[PDB]
């Protein structure tokens, strides 16, 4: 059984260094009955690989960690190929920058144009769809799956007051900083941010990442606390606080929409509960609020704190002792408004 | 001078192709226009270059040509022509089997087909920007006056509790498909789906289009509920719609780890709140006074009082529910028992 892979990447690199890739590739691909082509053009690599499923996969894992390229995207995988596309070529390297033949110029220009455009579109794609494509899965074909998820929601305290008083550029700087911190920490704990909705960050963890979701939440709150006293009191970042809600439930995860517009969405009750628990933190002495189901997913010896039943009928709300606000929330929102007067 | 590159989907023969090339060569010679037309696996690629007012004069006619569909202009740029000798060189890349070109041909095909998939996930604003020759990654966020639209599915948690997953997915896809088609038909821009919610925007000149979008959606769902049998889950599909108006910052937001087109501002939150509020109203549509002020048509506006500082909520008479929402939510659950 044989498969064929095509990927693109960003060149990180001397002309003689690329020759060394060709040299080694030809040797290894001959031994392993792998065939294919490597092209390069205006700082991008294009490679097609084909051969026995297992030898191709071992090579691709190796290519994934090669530091001579970054931002690798496997565009297409074919699983039960009958013929090789390049049966004579262990690894043929083609420098398309070198080809100035007039009849190849249109195709060369179009490949560069469409691939650069493709690379821009990738930046707006959701991580989960990027993952599916990388795994050889048709996002337009795969069925959504019911999965057990911890939903994470966070947003900026008194964000309407920030947007009312601050210039547009300052708001953007602040929001970008907030999104950067949240995204880096969520991703470091193995979570996936799903969307930004206004100033809100929506993310998800698996049922085995209960403690990681609490740690992520506590780490975000901690980094904002550091940031607020790192900056001068006139920097808008001095005013940046967050609240976080977590929920746990069955959600349907997948690609939804029509041929006119697709998106990657999570469907289910847990989404709205986590959002509502996020909003509830504004009137709690804790910056983090979550459901009994989230507590059930935790293994670590947190000092859980029962905050009673709250209408979202009414459910129990929990937090942990580390999430206690060192401040009174209403005074902070008034202080935020006075600072920008 | 100007140079355009676009792609397009061929809409369902050699001598018809030849007519495009023959007639293009004549006009492009007349207009001093040069370029190349490539086709491959049902896709057109074309590059056009020439004096500014000459090429876009021809691109407007290419746009409304019936022989291709889903036209995306990928690039707009000029000192020197790229194809000075070709009024229009047509290249059928399907019927070239030369061995050294099949690598480039296969990459062109795979990346373009992949590009067409990614296009479907983009914010409408980004697709609009690319089409207008502007790279969306380098636009700085701008404060714009927008009408924000939120719609979601009534009693959706009951539907998700009772229906098989695949039936939920068919139902949500139908809903999204209806909302997206109509929003886009009225010139609105869908920005994202969030759970079962559709988020979209309209400009301040589109107050009446925003209300008409909302009523068309409600009206199509009402048609659909009696088109299908009472055992089809689409028999149970209702929406509520919230609209707000305000200053919002639109643009790229995030970091290298995750970036996205976002809308920031109170109007976003207000529209979602008013969408949720329709549950407790005799009307499936609620909007602010600012949306009302954006409307030129003689709607029968109905003032529904202030709601939590409080804000005034309006609707139109045509948005009145013929049902009572509590009974309907109970009916949905009972039906699914
Ligand atoms: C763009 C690119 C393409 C590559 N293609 C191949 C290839 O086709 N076959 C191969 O053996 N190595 C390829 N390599 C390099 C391998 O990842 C790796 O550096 C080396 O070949 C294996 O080292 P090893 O002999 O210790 O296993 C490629 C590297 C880059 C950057
Ligand atoms: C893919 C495609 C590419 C085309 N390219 C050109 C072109 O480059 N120049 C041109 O005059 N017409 C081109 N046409 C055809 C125009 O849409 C239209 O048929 C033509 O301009 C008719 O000219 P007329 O105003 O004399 O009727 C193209 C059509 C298609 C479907
Ligand atoms: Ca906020
Ligand atoms: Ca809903
Ligand atoms: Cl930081
Ligand atoms: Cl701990
Ligand atoms: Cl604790
Ligand atoms: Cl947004
Ligand atoms: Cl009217
Ligand atoms: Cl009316």
């Amino acid at each position: 059984m044989m498969k064929r892979l095509v990927y693109i990447s960003k060149i990180s690199l001397s002309l003689e260094e690329i020759q060394r890739i060709g040299k080694v590739s030809i040797k290894n691909n001959q031994r392993d009955n792998i065939t294919g082509v490597l092209l390069y053009l205006q700082g991008l690599f294009f490679q097609i690989l084909e051969g026995e499923n297992e030898k191709v996969d071992k090579l691709y894992k190796k290519i994934l960690v090669d530091d001579r390229h970054t931002n690798i995207l496997c565009l297409k995988t074919e699983y039960d190929i009958t013929d090789r596309m390049f049966p004579n070529w262990a690894m043929k390297t083609i420098n398309l920058n070198e080809n100035s033949e007039l009849m190849i110029q249109p195709i060369k220009s179009l490949l560069q144009t469409i691939t650069q455009s493709h690379r821009v579109l990738e930046k707006y794609m959701p991580a989960r769809v990027i993952y599916l494509i990388n795994q050889g899965i048709n996002p337009l074909t795969v069925e959504p799956q019911l999965v057990e998820k911890i939903i994470f929601f966070s947003d900026i305290l008194a964000f309407s007051t920030l947007t009312e008083k601050l210039p547009v550029n300052e708001v953007v700087i602040l929001v970008n900083r907030y999104f950067s911190i949240c995204t880096r920490i969520i991703s470091a704990y193995g979570g996936e941010v799903t969307k930004f909705i206004g100033d809100c960050v929506m993310a998800s963890f698996t049922k085995e990442q209960g403690d990681a979701a609490i740690r992520t939440s506590l780490d975000i709150i901690s980094e904002l606390k550091q940031l607020r006293h790192h900056v001068e009191a006139t920097n808008p970042l001095h005013l940046l606080y967050t609240g976080i809600g977590l929920s746990y439930g069955h959600v349907i995860e997948g690609n939804m929409g029509s041929s006119l517009k697709m998106d990657h969405t999570l469907l289910g009750d847990a989404v709205n509960v986590a959002a509502r628990l996020e909003a509830l933190t504004r009137q709690l002495p804790y910056a983090l609020a979550f459901t009994a189901g989230v507590k059930k997913c935790c293994q670590a010896q947190w000092t859980f704190i029962n905050l009673g039943a709250h209408q979202v009928e009414a459910i129990e709300v929990y937090t942990v002792n580390e999430a206690q606000k060192y401040y009174d929330t209403l005074q902070i929102t008034q202080l935020i408004r006075q600072t920008l007067e």
